[PDB]
């Protein structure tokens, strides 16, 4: 168990920006700019600087050409220049591996901490950042697909409660969770700005990144990505989806870059704002809880996710899970789904929903 | 081989409505009515008569109570009074049992013929309907899922040219249809008022009737219809979708009545009345082709569907296709498709795809 | 009284195109490609030919220059290559000046009849069109703002009456009207392709076009439309909406082009193909017939419309409407209007709406 | 100019209700529950307590029958119990009339604080409220329309600088406002939840209270509500709308209740919890400011706003603007605005735009 610090947390504002490591620059930049329509904030030869529709500091997303395709640093930006030394502070009484550069890691950051945090993961801190041109009026750009926010990360490790316990002492607060009647917590959702969630933990062997989420304004916004990847003839890089969450009671999708790093698309979650916002858990064998409508989720959703840096940039070791797996409890030969509870009509027993099994 | 008649073939107009025989009518009431917000014109305890959003005739759906639940009746507007006596003159030039009565079948239908087609199919032609308030303005009534006209019917049925051939000289114009390499016809999609289909034939077993088919305004609509069943923990008896499909470039959804019913929830196909409209024909193994973003097609889509009856209510006889299963060559053990004619990324051999194989 | 020819009347199928005269042939271009999206088929330094997203005809709109903006052919495609034969004997009988060209007045079309028609617009019906590549699952180009189809042509005429009577000799018929209790008709909206219209005839000052119309899938669709011409800073081409119309039940905007064209996009009115279709007509003082909603008709939409042409290019002469103003009776000094029928709350008397 | 207290402010989180005074509430029940939809958490003989479709709280609303016609109580809800302390002590070294009830003023609100602010508006303050089900996920229920979180106030008052200065004293941000090149400030946007306003100062006579807004998922849903208004025949009950602001981005639409309280439907804002967020600024006479596509705003919209209450119940006083006001110096007989900065073309004269 992780202990709390007698330093205090920093004040995180958000989730601002990921770095991730692509094999292929040119190929990256095709899909997040050309398929999805990002907005460059700067490019060069060794990166690409892309920020959404309604962004207004200068990136939410940074591309780093590397030989190993991984998340390099998942960034939250707080309050204040004072809350970089705070969580300095803090993670320095957690044992934790620290770099401090005053001038930022990437461009348009300045003075920001980068840590390996207690589960493997390496975090940036920063509250200093180029502004640039927000275009959230700019209809003169708008995509039929537009991507408006960043949302939130997920993060795959192999211990949830653990986790769990961490976020909530940096201030984090659970929204929703999945658990079953046998003490076991597959999943959990945290957050700091008002939404279901700035980073969420999914149960499995990790640290891994399962996905970084952006939003759009409307469900046909979602519709169009889907559709447009179709008639780009890349269907196959849609994952999972379009669908709604159970928990969240987000609509989404799930599709996948070059380098196979996890994209979801999200639109209209709820407000998370106040302190004592009802936390609601779900039955592992609800199977309403992932997809409402009942669909199945798809087997490499469980068991696929990226590989994480170090501080250094060398990939970090993976944990194997030992707490029960929800792929194989729910669609696995010993499995069990319901539709509604206690009813054996609508179950499902050793396979998946709407009659598929596990390739 | 079906001759064409030297008699007239009838001048229809469109699909008007389906009389489906229900085991249940209450269960079937709160099905039609409160789940899906059907409109009722008429009801007794022997039958239900509803009727979409925008209709003016007196209903689109009949559900009459009965032993065997089937479907007893797919309706034909026809232009003219006179198109009847042409319906009556053409089936019995086809050597077809016929049935006319001057008073209609079914409530608010006048001057009507059914006939037991040359593919087993009860088909009905009439002109005379009683006029009901058009709702199309009655917002103060209007769902979030509202159903705004009925547009098609979907045939299972073995021979797919045979049929075909036949709804051809009934004036029936082919728009799509699926085929591959090697000459077999898996389906095909014809109309009459200048939308994809009034009718499809689905190749399999036969007859039996696929599904009904009816229209919303916007794709938000549809999703709406899967949300409320998710909230009223039937998701069970949503069995596929919602997509877009390839073919018709519809957004769609397929839901199942208390009796295993049918339904298809649609909107947005594109404008056929031309001529010289352009046939687009799908290759079996594209796996874009029904669902356009590649999610894999349930495998009860292709088994399931509604017994039929002839003009004395009794079942008809079903007849085994001896052409290639659309099942099996593409998501059976020994099946193929591709996301990208020619490329192995992508492709699926011997399961369905997003990593699923048959339940 | 336009007499019925003796002639069969053409089958008509749908509005297909029309070709506008505009005067700066590189303004025109960037709004009807880059402000509306609409898809490139053939240009040069003369002609911007355009289509809608689910189109396979080879255009929907033909932008050509010259020295004064107007239309110049509103074209309807027929049923068969014998239609046209058809449409030449009608409009002979009618005593009307006609022109055949056998390969077409603009590219992409072939043999191809325009007539000066009774009321005075310009009229082209064809057949054969140059098929190109239907864009309808062209996802990859899709505007937040996508136009789908050309919808309908909206003309102006002096005597609403006389040219319904001519259209339904043609084939068309009418789906909505409005009246009053005297008997006057203001506008009558009329079909052949199985919509609430093809053509539409609204009462006034003509022949002029009132507008023409595109579809979109979905109403954000025509949201979007206001949104980028409100980034792009010319907000004050918007003339009118986005409304819901009472007529139609369809959801609209009608916004201008550089040289005052006015454009409609519409989306979501009812199917109309029965033969016995239900026809409605509304009382001229309803608030609620033109926009649903009861947001008030800008008089610019009563007096402004564009110019024909003739087919020796020059501009039609203007017979002054002499039933009664629908501006006038409405919005006009002594005009009223009523959202509920009988009762003077929420009426509106020497005043427009809200 | 109001001074800064001392005494720390209180955490305010975001608005959570509104209570409004009407005079017939079963004409009140059919327009917000009949017409809008929107979901009854409790009602009686004198009042019905009305929730959006994502509430979990007790209420977003309360109608309280009485014989005037005003708002009653803004109320935002704080961080915590010991905020309702830290608001009490605020306002009472401000030197503004309180009055505390531990057991609340409406049902389903624990320990509160009323208060007559500077301004003269009646704010609540309060942490403790009974949790009720939460709907969001009830797809059986929702509407074509359905109206799904309280989004935020908007009030009348005659100085704007003023009462900004108080409100950010209070912990309110500045999004957006409205000046001209002549030093005048006509209105601003102020947020605690980190969207475009949780309230809003319009300059004008007050204090009154111009609207309370909510909101839906997405654009469709407004749309419904003025068809289903002209269904029902009641189009003349929709003032201004809808459209797209410029001010917040929000697609928008103003209605009146059977009372003329105005209520707003409201979506897609953008996020403003960064507090560095950049501040927009736009000019008077800029016709894209206030309706984007440059639809005219209509005079009753500058002109009309609802009473607000002290708290015995007595309506205040209105004290008249001496400002420019916003409505003459752009759709007045002297009036200006453009479409285009410096361009005549789509500029307005002495009228409002579009004919
Ligand atoms: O403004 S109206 O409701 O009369 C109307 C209805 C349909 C149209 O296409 C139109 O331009 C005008
Ligand atoms: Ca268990
Ligand atoms: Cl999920
Ligand atoms: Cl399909
Ligand atoms: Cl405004
Ligand atoms: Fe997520
Ligand atoms: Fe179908
Ligand atoms: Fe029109
Ligand atoms: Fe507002």
């Amino acid at each position: 168990e992780i202990p709390k610090p007698v330093a205090p947390a920093p004040d995180i504002l958000r989730c601002a920006y990921a770095e991730l490591v692509v094999t292929d620059l040119a190929k990256s930049r095709n899909f997040y700019v050309d398929v999805l329509g990002l907005h460059v904030s700067y490019e060069d030869e060794n990166q690409i600087y892309l920020r959404s529709f309604e962004e207004f500091i200068h990136h939410n997303l940074v591309l780093t050409k590397g030989p190993v395709a991984a998340l390099k640093a998942m960034a939250f930006r707080v309050r204040t220049p004072e809350d970089v030394d705070k969580a300095e502070a803090y993670y320095q009484e957690l044992g934790c591996r620290t770099e401090r550069r005053k001038d930022g890691f990437v461009k348009g950051i300045g003075d920001a901490l980068r840590v390996e945090d207690p589960l493997g993961f390496p975090y940036e801190f920063f509250f200093e950042t180029t502004h640039v041109e927000r275009l959230h009026m700019r209809y003169d750009l708008y995509s039929a697909g537009e991507l408006v926010r960043l949302d939130h990360f997920n993060q795959v490790t192999p211990d949830v409660p653990r986790g769990r316990k961490y976020l909530e002492d940096l201030g984090f607060r659970v929204t929703e969770d999945i658990q079953d009647d046998e003490g076991t917590t597959y999943a959990a959702w945290m957050h700091r700005k008002g939404t279901v969630e700035d980073t969420a933990l999914t149960g499995g062997n990790g640290p891994r990144l399962h996905h970084v989420a952006f939003s759009t304004h409307e469900k046909h916004n979602i519709i169009q990505i889907c559709d447009k990847m179709g008639a780009l003839r890349i269907s196959d890089r849609i994952e999972r989806g379009p669908g709604r969450h159970g928990v969240s009671n987000a609509f989404y999708l799930y599709i996948l870059d070059p380098d196979n790093h996890r994209i979801e698309i999200y639109t209209q979650d709820y407000y998370t704002g106040d302190p004592d916002n009802p936390t609601i858990t779900w039955n592992v064998h609800d199977n309403q809880r992932r997809d409402w409508w009942g669909n199945p989720v798809v087997p490499s959703w469980y068991t696929e996710a990226s590989k994480v840096l170090d501080l250094d940039g060398n990939v970090q070791e993976i944990i194997e899970r030992t707490d029960d797996s929800e792929l194989e409890v729910t669609i696995g030969a010993d499995g069990f789904s319901f539709t509604r509870a206690g009813d054996e009509d609508g179950s499902y027993h050793g396979q998946a929903s709407k009659g598929f099994k596990l390739g």
